[PDB]
């Protein structure tokens, strides 16, 4: 892309492509070895019965950044790359490569950290396929729609007002598939207070656009679905993996939602206890190769 007015603060670019504004984290790279290595550890030990996943993807930049901007930002792929190198017995999910052939679909938020939903579509489908259970259609979803949205990037650059006004239209997807959501503490607790909820879609105003999936990230949250393949899966994410849960309700029995930052039990020993037979890892690059990576070794490591 062609880019107009472009200013950098706090890691980001506020400029304006093709007569909207986009805010865009800059990339500074990372091997992602610590992230590797702790997840080499939990499949060691989970063993050999139960697969696990790993899906790294992008933020927006890897695709979106304008000419120009190149000796600013480093790649995203690269880092993906010496990740998938480094497994060990994980099986790596390419969602790099599956968004990248969507990049002209309304795929990632211009004023947002996170993709929009369809882009999660797109990387819960690369999976879904390599867990031989693939997604439905998107036109077998209800679709709703959130207007007005304006996300994290309005904060991100120290309130830039040209992020908040060019909002995003917010899309998001309701499976066909029927299932009950059960929400637990981070030490999978029933959650009293909300005892008669069942939706992982949660009302918010247009600003919480994309909490409207399960609330928020400080708790676990468990899935029944109608599909009952006995294939049961345990998602450890960042706050990117949230939008890709809906996507999975067609093809799992269960699905258990977990927060690498939040999470105040042995997982190995989740796992088990749970019949999991499938673990997604999945998060942006700047997770698997930054500090939240280490939530891994704190939280799920930690007996």
């Amino acid at each position: 892309p062609v880019g107009v007015d472009g200013v950098q603060t706090n890691g980001q670019l506020v400029v304006d492509i093709d007569g909207h504004t986009w805010g865009i984290s800059l990339y500074g790279g990372g091997d992602g070895a610590n992230y590797a290595s702790y997840l080499n550890e939990f499949k060691e030990k989970v063993g050999s019965s139960v697969n696990v996943f790993n899906m790294v993807v992008p933020t927006a930049g890897a695709y979106y950044l304008p000419e120009g901007y190149e000796k600013y930002n480093a790649s995203h792929r690269d880092s993906i790359n010496s990740i998938a190198n480094k497994l060990v017995n994980v099986i790596n999910v390419d969602g790099y490569a599956a968004l990248e052939a969507h990049t002209n679909e309304y795929i990632y938020t211009r004023t947002d950290h996170h993709w929009e939903p369809l882009g999660a579509y797109y990387a819960a489908k690369a999976f879904c396929e390599m867990a031989q259970v693939p997604v439905k259609e998107l036109s077998t979803y209800k679709t709703e729609t959130i207007e007005g949205f304006v996300g994290t990037m309005y904060a991100f650059t120290e309130y830039n007002e040209r992020i908040k006004n060019d909002p995003d239209t917010f899309t998001y997807y309701i499976p066909s598939t029927d299932y009950t959501a059960t929400y637990y503490t981070t030490d999978f607790k029933a959650d009293e207070q909300f005892t008669q909820f069942h939706s992982i879609f949660v009302d918010q105003p247009a600003s919480g656009a994309y909490s409207t999936f399960m609330g928020g990230d400080q708790k676990i949250v468990k899935i029944e679905t109608a599909n009952k393949n006995g294939r049961k899966l345990c998602i450890f994410k960042d706050s990117y993996g949230n939008a890709e849960v809906p996507f999975f309700i067609d093809s799992f029995e269960e699905i258990y939602v977990c927060d690498i930052r939040y999470f105040d039990l042995y997982a190995p020993d989740f796992i088990k206890d749970n019949g999991i037979t499938d673990v997604l890892f999945t998060m942006c690059t700047f997770s698997a190769v930054g500090e939240n990576a280490e939530g891994i070794k704190n939280n799920l490591l930690s007996k």
